[PDB]
């Protein structure tokens, strides 16, 4: 078992369902669908996308970060865990991870994959020029590479505390054509898990 | 519940004044200050200048950080602290907060006022010359962005470990006037503190 | 006082941990990787010449209370990570700082390409610069972390810069390191 991140828009996804194909005794799951289910499960009014849980008080999103770790402590099988290290709200960053939901879900290990702010930005942009999950941020380069950084950082701080692998998974390089970040993290990755 | 931090010298207590003065729910206390006052109230021969208070023992040192916290955490509706995350000491740096404080002053958030080292060398020789807190030490750039980024990973790790919020307010921008940055950090200050 | 002792591989650590133990006598210097090989080798009769990781762990802890020990100054040479196929591992796990008790870390930080130039030196006589700094960077974050569960300090020594001649660094960082010890 092992948890994937990234920033977001810069393919965490497209990764992890290439990932179910090329493996049958894997599943993926989405933390952040779970997230988003319980937390319009208690404010339905003020939650109507993904995105809007960062808003919550600290406790609430303690709360649903609990309730969804639940979910996926249920799964057996061997699985990676689609989630994110922090997330930024009108406060700052989060902690994706607290301790309740490492020692719940018990990762074997992290994984990084770590892009070039331009790519993030055009993907990001692509998809929004092209009506298809609007409601991401607007950010800088600077902004995108601090979140990257932050990212790293919070990853190291969760290993020290409970014994995971750190993975980090450089996809800086330019790309000589589309989705080469994830059929070369597609295959890093399936070398790690058989062994 | 904030605490406010950034190098020393870049203005980190500047920018805490004029918070007080252009928001009137909030309270705004020094926690530097008084741990200044306990260290040399119980160690007057040892502590005569501020920096003097980082060659203390852990132990003792430890024990005032916490008799301080406790002077200070308030039950204000808004509270900001004014601290430093991380000390230069001649055993390396030492964290600003630890468990025992963080757990007394409950914060929401860590606030780090990062600035390019250039304005905080001007800033220190700048105090020097007009004889004031003279004791700041002379840092390279280098020194002063080690200080900067151990800042950062001191403030992800305790976020970690308690579901703070890390808040990172970019200040190495140029400034037409004088206290540009001031202003800028007080305001999205003000905005969080508003939601 | 007790202060841990690590960087990344072949750059120099143990020739700096044995010119201090010669410049001092007041002190220990101990590598934390040969006494939990000492403890392999004890516990268990043959497994070991070079586990599940329940027991690593716990042979881990053993070593870390054999440390516990020492009376004087002491100075433990480590890792703060190691480079897995599986990712970056920490060297240290919570239960081994609250038994050694140190009072800070040390990380040596060197240049990358003098760290692969000692490498290939030894390999010759029996990594890339961005996976060095990446690791670099690793331990640092690790040592923060170490720290803000334990209040430790963390010190960072700088031997990027060039060498006047060789061993340069080494002086260096046992010049700080024994102007620490005594203060
Ligand atoms: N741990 C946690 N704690 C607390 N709250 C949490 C939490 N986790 C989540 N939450 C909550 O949920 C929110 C985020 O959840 P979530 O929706 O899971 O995050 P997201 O990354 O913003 O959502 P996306 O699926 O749109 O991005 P993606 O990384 O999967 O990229 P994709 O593969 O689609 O691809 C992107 C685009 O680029 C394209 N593309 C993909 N790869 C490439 C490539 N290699 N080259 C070119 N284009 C590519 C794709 O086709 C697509 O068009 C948070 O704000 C928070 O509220
Ligand atoms: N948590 C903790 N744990 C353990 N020990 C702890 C601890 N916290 C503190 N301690 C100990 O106790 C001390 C804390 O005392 P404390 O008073 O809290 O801090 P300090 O050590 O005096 O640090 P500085 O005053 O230099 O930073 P500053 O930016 O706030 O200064 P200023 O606002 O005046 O402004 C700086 C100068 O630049 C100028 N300036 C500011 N902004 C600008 C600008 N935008 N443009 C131009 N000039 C500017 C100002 O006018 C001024 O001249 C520490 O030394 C440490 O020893
Ligand atoms: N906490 C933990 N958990 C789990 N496992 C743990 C652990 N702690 C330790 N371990 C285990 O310990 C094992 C190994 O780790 P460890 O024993 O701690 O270190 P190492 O990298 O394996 O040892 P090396 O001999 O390769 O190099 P060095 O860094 O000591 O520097 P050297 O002086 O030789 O220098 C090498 C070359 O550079 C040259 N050189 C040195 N300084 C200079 C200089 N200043 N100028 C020029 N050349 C120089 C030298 O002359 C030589 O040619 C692993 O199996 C690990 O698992």
């Amino acid at each position: 078992r092992f948890i994937l991140t990234g920033v977001p828009g810069a393919g965490k996804t497209t990764v992890c369902n290439k990932l179910a194909e090329k493996m049958s005794n894997l599943s993926v799951v989405n933390y952040g669908d779970v997230i988003f289910e319980e937390a319009k499960k208690l404010y339905p009014s003020i939650i109507q996308v993904r995105e809007d849980t960062r808003k919550l008080p600290r406790a609430d999103y303690r709360n649903i970060q609990i309730e969804a770790a639940k979910k996926i402590s249920l799964i057996t099988d061997n699985l990676i865990v689609d989630t994110h290290m922090s997330l930024k709200t009108p406060y700052g960053f989060y902690p994706g991870l607290i301790p309740e939901t490492i020692n719940i879900i018990q990762p074997d290990g992290i994984i990084l994959l770590e892009f070039n702010p331009r790519d993030v930005i055009a993907r990001r942009e692509k998809d929004r020029l092209a009506g298809k999950r609007v409601t991401r941020d607007m950010e800088s380069e600077t902004d995108i590479l601090l979140h990257q950084q932050v990212n790293r950082m919070f990853a190291v701080s969760y290993s020290a505390i409970n014994q995971c692998y750190v993975k980090i998974i450089d996809l800086t390089w330019p790309q000589e054509y589309e989705f080469q970040h994830t059929e070369y993290a597609v295959n890093k990755i399936i070398e790690m898990l058989n062994f």
